[PDB]
This record gives structure tokens, sequence and C-alpha cells, in this order.
């Protein structure tokens, strides 16, 4: 259930991933359900996360709701970011519902909009990866964003709303790939106890 290396598979019904470039270290402890442990030192980028892959062949509507009820008990020294993230193909996009952060509010570009939901609200980005590391190989593409306006640590994210959002905006989504809460570092040291991990779809949690 120790993963301090590149890794991907399925834990107490969630798909779980351990994801690092070169240098530092991690450790992911996976414990029940959606729910496990963090602590990263000394890295470039590493991201921690349990949630849901898809098979690549329905639009965020055909998956049909998504939502997450989460907590977490996050101690960044440094950049990090407590999120639901995950990927879409055709287009290919990687995506943030940012909830908490550490030293740095992401993700330095100017706003696209905002969404107010789940009690918050949030600013929209979109940016841009070039040659970088994706699901799909080193690749060009787009990031979308939701950054709160104000940290938390714990509460309902309504992830198709973020969607439908974007999607509003002009920011195109294809099939989904997958949706799941994170804890990303980048060049820092830090913990995380995600103690609460439930994704619903269609108001049914995961199993
Ligand atoms: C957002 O997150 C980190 C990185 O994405 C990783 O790409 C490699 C893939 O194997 C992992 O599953 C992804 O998390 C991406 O470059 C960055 F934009």
């Amino acid at each position: 259930q120790i993963v301090t290396d590149n890794s991907i598979g399925n834990h107490d019904g969630y798909d779980y991933e351990f994801w690092k470039d070169s240098g530092g270290s991690g450790t992911m402890i996976l414990n029940h359900g959606g729910t496990f442990s963090a602590q990263w030192n000394n890295v470039n980028n590493i991201l921690f996360r349990k949630g849901k892959k898809f098979n690549e062949t329905q639009t965020h509507q055909q998956v049909g709701n998504m939502s997450i009820n989460y907590g977490a008990n996050f101690q960044p020294n440094g950049n990090a970011y407590l999120c639901v993230y995950g990927w879409t193909v055709d287009p290919l996009v990687e995506y943030y519902i940012v909830d908490s952060w550490g030293n740095w509010r992401p993700p330095g570009a100017t706003p696209k909009g905002t969404i107010t939901v789940d009690g918050g609200t949030y600013d929209i980005y979109e940016t841009l990866r070039v040659n970088q590391p994706s699901i799909k190989g080193i690749a060009t593409f787009k990031q979308y964003w939701s950054v709160r306006r104000s940290k938390r640590t714990s509460g309902t994210i309504s992830v198709s709303n973020h969607f439908r959002a974007w999607e509003n905006l002009g920011m195109n989504m294809g099939k989904m790939y997958e949706v799941a809460l994170t804890v990303e570092g980048y060049q820092s040291s830090g913990s995380a106890n995600v103690y609460s991990n439930t994704l619903r779809i269609n108001g049914n949690p995961l199993s």
C-alpha cells in the first residue's frame, strides 16, 4: 500500500497515482477508500491522487454529475496545491479546481472569468504547457483552472459545475480520462493527510 515512486493502480476502489519527475522524494500511503497520506521533500514536481480514471469514451455530461466531498490536513512548506485534478482527451486538457495552496496562489495568469459555487468564489484561468509530461507523452496542452479566492481544506466540490463554467467560457473539454482529489507540490517540501475523499457520480459513491 506504500508508494514512493511512479505508480498507477486501484486501491480500495479508487484509481490511485503517484507521479514525480526526477529529484527529491515522496511517500504516499494508501489508506481506506479515497484516503491517503502524502509527504514530499525537495522535489521538482510531484502529484499524489485518488479518484477515478475513465476509458476515454464519454464527455463529462455522459459520465454524469461528479461531486467530491473531502477533508485534508494540508501542510505545505512552499509551493503546493490541494485540488480536484484530472484530464480530458481529444482535446488533451489537464485541469485543476484549487481549494488551497501554499505560499503562491496559482496559476499566475489573467483571469478569464469567475464561478460562484460551493459557498466560494473561484477565478477561472487557462494556461499552456509546451512539450511537458502528460498522460499521453511529451505534449503541448492547455491547463484549465478554477482557483478559490480564499483557502479551505474541507468541503464539497461540485466538479461538473466547474466544467459547465469552463465550457461556457469556450474552454473546450474532451472525453473524460480522470477526476481526482489531488495534492501537488512544486520545488518544495511538505505533507498532507487526506482523511476524507468520496467521489460521487450521479450521487453514488465510488466502490
Ligand atoms: C500537470 O501535472 C503534472 C503533469 O502531469 C503528469 O504528466 C505525466 C502523467 O504520467 C501523470 O499522470 C500526470 O499527472 C503535467 O505536465 C502538468 F501539466
